[PDB]
C-alpha cells in the first residue's frame, strides 16, 4: 500500500504521478509559510479553495472547487500544517 | 487531510513542497500503465522491488530494497492499482 512504500523509503525515488515540479499552483509548504502569521487564515484559504481565485500567486485562476464549507476549511487547515 | 487533498484531484495542480521534478525513478502511474493487465505483472513488479533493477527506464538502477516477498507482492499490486 501507499503507507508501506513510504515508509520503506521508497517515496525518496519515485514520485506517485508524472509532472512534480511544473505544476500550475503554489507548494502547499509555500501557502503555510506565507499565512503563518495571519489569524484568519483557514477562512480566507477556505473560500479560496472553494470559490477559486487569481492574482495571489500569478496570472492563471484556481476554479471554484467541488468541496463543501466543511472539506475547504479542513484541507487549509492541512495545508496551513505542513511544514 | 493529505488524503482527502490527493482524492479531490488538487495535487494536479499543486505539490505539496518546492523542488518538485528531479526524481530519479519512474512515477508509479507510469508503471501502473505499462504493466496492466500483464498476466506475470505482480510476479515481475515484486521481483523488481525486491531485486532490484537496471535499464528498462533509463541508465540508473534501482538497488535490492529491504522487502519481504510478501511486502513487495503487496507493493506491486498496490502499484498496479494507481490510475
Ligand atoms: C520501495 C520498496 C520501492 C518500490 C516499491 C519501488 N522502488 Fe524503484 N526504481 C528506481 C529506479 C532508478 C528505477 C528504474 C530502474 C530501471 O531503469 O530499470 C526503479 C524502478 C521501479 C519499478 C519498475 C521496475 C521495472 O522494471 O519496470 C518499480 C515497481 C519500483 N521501482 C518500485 C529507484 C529507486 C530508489 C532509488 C535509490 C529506491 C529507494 C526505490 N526505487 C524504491 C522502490
Ligand atoms: C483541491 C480541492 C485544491 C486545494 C485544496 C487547493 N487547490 Fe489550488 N490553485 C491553483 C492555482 C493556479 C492557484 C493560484 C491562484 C492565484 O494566483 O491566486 C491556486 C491556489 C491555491 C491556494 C492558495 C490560495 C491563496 O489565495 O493563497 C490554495 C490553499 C489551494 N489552491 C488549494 C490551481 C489549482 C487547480 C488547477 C486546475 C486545482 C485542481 C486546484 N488548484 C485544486 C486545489
Amino acid at each position: 500500500n501507499e503507507q508501506l512504500a513510504k515508509q520503506k523509503g521508497c517515496m525518496a525515488c519515485h514520485d506517485l504521478k508524472a509532472g512534480g515540479g511544473k505544476k500550475v499552483g503554489p507548494a502547499y509548504a509555500d501557502v503555510a509559510k506565507k499565512y503563518a502569521g495571519r489569524k484568519d487564515a483557514v477562512d480566507y484559504l477556505a473560500g479560496k479553495i472553494k470559490k477559486g481565485g487569481s492574482g495571489v500567486w500569478g496570472s492563471v485562476p484556481m476554479p471554484p472547487q467541488n468541496v463543501t464549507d466543511a472539506e475547504a476549511k479542513q484541507l487549509a487547515q492541512w495545508i496551513l500544517s505542513i511544514k
